[PDB]
DNA sequence: GTCGG
DNA sequence: GCTGATGCGCC
DNA sequence: CCGACGGCGCATCAGC
């Protein structure tokens, strides 16, 4: 809302420079921009008071003087215009099409929905089902259905076994009033750091009972699939759904980890790195002066975490955008 | 694109 | 098959 | 052509 004119044009920035430029860096760079610049208590009213901000240099106080005062950015506007650019960032919004499969496609004369259906033979298992859900994933869900989505997931894991424990995560775990997919973190005793088909047993049982309906892909810790809550005699949307098994004495940087959001990870894990740590999903460990990483750090909490790279805790809800 | 070694 | 790189993706 | 930029799972491909 506050800014929210400035956080828009760094993002459409960002997601031309990710999808059409191919240029990761910059996307990251616009993205840590949009972020701090939306936590900013002030309505910005030059490019020299949003400089002050850290990830905000000189070309984006250039952008944010060029909107300030005409209310547009003339590069947007020639982005929006150039049919290429467009037909490419679309093609990027089907899953498993990314960055280069789409310049390919749009190389190839491929640059709609009709042109994607009438080139099926193209496309690789995962683009045919990002093509068959297209509208559907384009679509949020609300928090209600979440919490029905939820409420099938872990009694069907209850069911294979009382000892997992599954954790929603990702934009519901942050409390937000509607989620782009589900995530659910998934733990039990027999896996853990020190030893090892638990993750299958319950992708097999939520198919079994309906509830996953395509897989995208699919190991031995990460399922990437399509699920779809049931209706009464119009159908819900078909809609995303990722498992994460993570090691259960790994479970609090598994659970920070899959809370996310994104943009509040990699500045949370770029900040260890300056205070002399690295963090992943299942360890936070120091940094020796040979590149090699040492020993996981004690860890009890998702505090701990915190605390070893000396933040204030942010409760889940604070940890979005 | 920005920051920092 | 491997390693290593790329392409898709997850926060 | 200053290099780093967060860290990793799964699928595929290149060159063995
Ligand atoms: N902040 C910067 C700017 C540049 N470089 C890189 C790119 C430069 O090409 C290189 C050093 O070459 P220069 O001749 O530009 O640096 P000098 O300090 O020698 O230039 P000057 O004569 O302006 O002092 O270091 C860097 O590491 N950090
Ligand atoms: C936003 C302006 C650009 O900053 P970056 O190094 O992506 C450049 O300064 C000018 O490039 P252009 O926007 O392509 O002219
Ligand atoms: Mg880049
Ligand atoms: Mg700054
Ligand atoms: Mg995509
Ligand atoms: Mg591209
Ligand atoms: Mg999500
Ligand atoms: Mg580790």
């Amino acid at each position: 809302t506050l800014n929210g004119g400035i956080t828009d044009m760094l993002t459409e920035l960002a997601n031309f420079e990710k999808n059409v430029s191919q240029a990761i860096h910059k996307y990251n760079a616009y993205r840590k921009a949009a972020s701090v610049i939306a936590k900013y208590p002030h309505k910005i009213k030059s490019g020299a008071e949003a400089k002050k901000l850290p990830g905000v240099g000189t070309k984006i106080a250039e952008k944010i003087d060029e909107f300030l005062a005409t209310g547009k950015l003339r590069k947007l506007e020639k982005i929006r215009q150039d049919d290429t650019s467009s037909s490419i960032n679309f093609l990027t919004r089907v899953s498993g099409i990314g960055p280069s499969a789409a310049r390919k496609f749009v190389d190839e004369g491929i640059k709609t929905l009709e042109d994607l259906r009438k080139n099926e033979d193209k496309l690789n298992h995962h683009q045919r089902i990002g093509l068959k859900y297209f509208g559907d994933f384009e679509k949020r869900i609300p928090r209600e259905e979440m919490l029905q989505m939820q409420d099938i997931v872990l009694n069907e894991v209850k069911k294979v076994d009382s000892e997992y424990i599954a954790t929603v995560c990702g934009s519901f775990r942050r409390g937000a009033e509607s989620s782009g997919d589900m995530d659910v973190l998934l733990t039990h005793p027999s896996f853990t750091s020190e030893s090892t088909k638990l993750l299958h047993q319950v992708v097999e049982q939520l198919q079994k009972v309906h509830f996953i309906t395509d897989t995208l892909s699919k190991g031995e810790t990460k399922f990437m699939g399509v699920c779809q809550l049931p209706s009464k005699n119009k159908e819900y949307p078909h809609r995303r759904i990722d498992i994460r098994l993570i090691p259960k004495d790994q479970y609090y940087c598994g659970v920070l980890y899959f809370t996310g959001s994104d943009i509040f990870n990699k500045n949370m894990r770029a900040h260890a790195l300056e205070k002399g740590f690295t963090i992943n999903e299942y360890t936070i460990r120091p940094l020796g002066v040979t590149g090699v990483a040492g020993e996981p750090l004690p860890v009890d909490s998702e505090k701990d975490i915190f605390d070893y790279i000396q933040w204030k805790y942010r409760e889940p809800k604070d940890r979005s955008e």
